[PDB]
């Protein structure tokens, strides 16, 4: 497993190499395939957002605000700060009678180079509603208001909204509280770390809940909420990230068969609804995939995730070809000459 | 040897980066190491002083009257500031060439501050803006000086590139077959060789400067190497630019060493003999070369600065000018410190 790498070359000469870790799990979290160390203790960063959205949606009273599926997809989002994302953030603040000054996240350069270039041309200074995490933050303000906890300090560990987040994360992971560690995210919220396979487990449970809903099975309130989060992400993938973004292009290509989301510093998680491909992989239910590039390189992350989907047989060559520019990153110099490429000397193990 | 620089979020491991380093004496003998000090490595722009030597040794180039700042630009990966473009143009005029003779292409500036001003003006960079433009003018100079014609000066079959290839292997003390060649972002042949030989090149620069200063008899080659060292140290803003690590490093040391970046996170430093180098157990100059395996530049500058502190090169006051690179900021969008950088590696002798 110490040999699982993605490697870039220049004229066949090794340039950089990147250690890969991955877990492929069933709906109960049993490990089916791995790369690297599948239990690596890993900060999930923004890939935890579906679990935080579950804590929001399980907060009594939040249903009264009338958030719709696109709002819930924005809670699940690391969005590009496109004008539609900012506008929806402001519209969600109005639903809870809050204002931009109540947010405790900060502005940052857009995750999209094209958006950021427009901002630079305009001397635009991003503010709190422009945060890629702005939907999650409005959701947590919503829950704070709904239980009467006060919006001041909704982002601090001592607040009941964060106590709810912390218990919800551990429960979805099937871990004791002491086995989840906490830091602080760029958006200024508590953010969890846990073994990488458990990030796969969370997304397997998302997809499993979607399968149960679609088949008409009786569900707990939790499974119904998980099915709702899956549906929202898959129905509004442009809210989850934006134009040209991997997460958006991936979920559009698969048209409801899976959901996926990025974690900052190069983690990724995918929940796959039961299919011919999942059955061929040896399980009778939904499937979860999680990935971490040890050194944090995002370009390599998206190449590896796409390569892994091909090796697992998920989708078809035609579906996955929508991701070709991520799968095989361009290596072209300033005069248009191809100078190298990207290779995948790793081996899936069962 | 498992040597890493490790970033954390709240003490939880975020990313880790494998480090390779060689510390060599003036004859290339290995004194200290991290990782694999003989890793086959693409030197990229850190090879520029060897390419400048090939230029300066070309018959007739002396008649063009290149000065020290011109030679510093030949050795540069500059930020494309207005002064770098103006010097490139002055060098083209010295050889009666024009911008359309260049065979490098434009690219987003290596400086974020420069790139933002370009984006604001809708400026599209051209050949004269290349971070390698000084090297390219020098190659055009050599091609013209021997009557080989400017057309195709960048191609492997051109006599200028034959001179570069030979000069690189000679400075490395390697046979031609032990240097591999690809194509750079700037569309020139670019060499790969064991990482320690990159340190050997820079040790030879600093040794030549020591010998020029001590008034030793010198070959034409050692005299030119001494000139290259002097030029980089006298004009470190030409080698890179405002705010750049290479510039701030050489300014802080005020002639005691030179250093330059290789794209995809290699670094090389040539250290003139000093109380520090004697304390490390050599009676001459010293060379340092570093590669971050995954290509991360931020981690490269942190590691190089930590290495200078471990090796005792400079004073605490001198190295404090590099504090922002040594321990990069880890502060979120709300001004809260969220993490840090650590150096759990240990330098081994021999
Ligand atoms: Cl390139
Ligand atoms: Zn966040
Ligand atoms: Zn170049």
């Amino acid at each position: 497993p110490s040999e699982d790498f993605v490697v870039t070359d220049r004229g066949g000469i090794v340039e950089n190499s990147h250690r890969v870790h991955a877990a492929v799990v069933d709906a109960k979290g049993r490990l089916l395939y791995a790369l690297g160390n599948p239990t690596r203790m890993t900060l999930a960063r923004s890939a935890a957002k579906p679990a935080q959205a579950l804590a929001i949606l399980e907060t009594e009273g939040v249903a009264g605000y009338g958030f719709d599926d696109a709002d819930i997809a924005l809670m699940c989002a690391s969005h590009s700060s496109e004008d539609r994302h900012i506008a929806r953030t402001r519209a969600m603040l109005s639903k809870i009678k809050a204002e931009e000054a109540d947010l405790r996240c900060g502005g940052h350069p857009s995750l999209s180079e094209m958006v950021n270039r427009s901002w630079i041309k305009q001397d635009f200074i991003p503010t709190a509603v422009c945060s890629n995490c702005s939907g999650k933050h409005v959701g947590m303000l919503a829950g704070a208001r709904a239980i009467g906890a006060g919006t001041d300090g909704y982002h601090l560990p001592d607040h009941p909204m964060q106590g709810r987040v912390k218990r919800t994360v551990a429960e979805l992971c099937d871990l004791d509280a002491g086995d989840v560690e906490w830091g602080t995210d760029g958006c200024n919220l508590p953010t969890p770390a846990f073994p990488l396979d458990r990030l796969g487990r969370i997304y397997a449970k998302l997809a499993s809940a979607a399968d149960g809903s679609d088949a008409g099975e009786g569900q707990s309130t939790r499974c119904a909420a998980l099915a709702h989060i899956f549906r929202a992400m898959a129905r509004h993938p442009e809210m989850v990230a934006g134009e040209g973004r991997y997460c958006t292009m991936l979920m559009r290509a698969f048209d409801g068969a899976l959901v996926g989301a990025l974690g900052a510093d190069a983690s990724y998680a995918i929940g796959v609804r039961a299919s011919d491909a999942t059955r061929q992989l040896g399980t009778d239910g939904a499937l979860g995939i999680s990935v971490k590039i040890e050194d944090g390189n995002l370009e390599m992350l998206y190449a590896v995730v796409t390569e892994l989907l091909e090796r697992l047989g998920i989708g078809s060559p035609d579906v996955r070809s929508q991701l070709a520019s991520f799968h095989h990153p361009q290596r072209v110099n300033t005069m248009g000459v191809t100078t190298g490429g990207v290779s995948f000397p790793f081996k899936l193990r069962g």
